[PDB]
C-alpha cells in the first residue's frame, strides 16, 4: 500500500528538483 503516495514523491521530485 501507500504506492500511489510514493510514486507521487517523485513526481514531485520532479518538480523540487
Amino acid at each position: 500500500l501507500m504506492g500511489l503516495f510514493n510514486r507521487i514523491i517523485r513526481k514531485v521530485v520532479k518538480l523540487f528538483n
